[PDB]
This record gives structure tokens, sequence and C-alpha cells, in this order.
């Protein structure tokens, strides 16, 4: 349940 946002650590890993 994450938040993609085409990053790091924003994205997939992210929250």
């Amino acid at each position: 349940s994450a938040y993609w946002q085409w990053f790091s650590k924003f994205l997939g890993r992210i929250l």
C-alpha cells in the first residue's frame, strides 16, 4: 500500500 512517485525512496518503498 504505497504511492509511487518516480524516485528513489518515493517509489515502491515509499510510505
